[PDB]
């Protein structure tokens, strides 16, 4: 039987590709098992690494704000994870091979979660997702600020790309759009299906 606890105790130890080699603690990700949202991000950064935690850093605390401001949510209600869980060396993103070898422990973690909303933070995640849903995907520029369904098992999944945090650090105007996405996803999570 498959469990987040079950995941997060493979992660921990994984070797299963080369980042292992490189980190000081994976990064299943973290939070509600019954969360209604669930954010995907590229892979750890260094302040990840360092404290076996996703989205710690400057990015990481300026998701948390938008989170607790624009959604009206604290950390522990939602889940966090990446669709890479070991930090790339020498600040580069994940190889495809990466990708692949990780990728099982998210789809794993999506089974079991079934959250309302997946909101990926960035193309990596973005287009790790659409892959699964057979979505075309073009650009996250291209591709972000509106909803798409996933329909998945026995529900829908609603996936709503974004720019990643980090991009936002120190561009004002790129920080007002992923806020205007984060009041879009607040619409979402608050207005029942009909
Ligand atoms: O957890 C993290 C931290 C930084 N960037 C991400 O994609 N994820
Ligand atoms: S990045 Fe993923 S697959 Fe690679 S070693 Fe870390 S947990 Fe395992």
């Amino acid at each position: 039987m498959d469990s987040l606890e079950k995941i997060k105790e493979e992660v921990i130890s994984c070797k299963k590709c080369k980042l292992w080699q490189f980190r000081t603690n994976a990064v299943p990700g973290e939070g509600y098992p019954k969360a209604e949202i669930m954010f995907v991000g590229e892979a750890p950064g260094e302040n990840e690494d360092k404290e076996g935690r996703p989205f710690v850093g400057a990015a990481g605390k300026l998701l948390t704000q938008m989170i607790k401001e624009i959604l009206g949510l604290e950390r522990d209600q939602v889940f966090i994870t990446n669709v890479v869980k070991c930090r790339p060396p020498n600040n580069r993103d994940p190889e495809e091979d990466e990708i692949t070898a990780c990728s099982p422990y998210l789809d794993r973690q999506i089974d079991i979660i079934m959250p309302k909303i997946i909101v990926t933070l960035g193309r990596h995640s973005t287009k790790y997702i659409f892959s699964k849903m057979g979505e075309n995907f073009s650009s996250i520029t291209k591709v972000r600020g509106k909803s798409y369904v996933w329909k998945y098992k026995e529900k829908e999944i609603i996936v709503f790309p974004t720019y990643h945090p980090a991009a936002a650090l120190y561009n004002p105007n790129l920080r007002k759009i992923l806020e205007e996405d984060f009041k879009k996803i607040r619409e979402l999570a608050i207005t029942p299906k009909r």
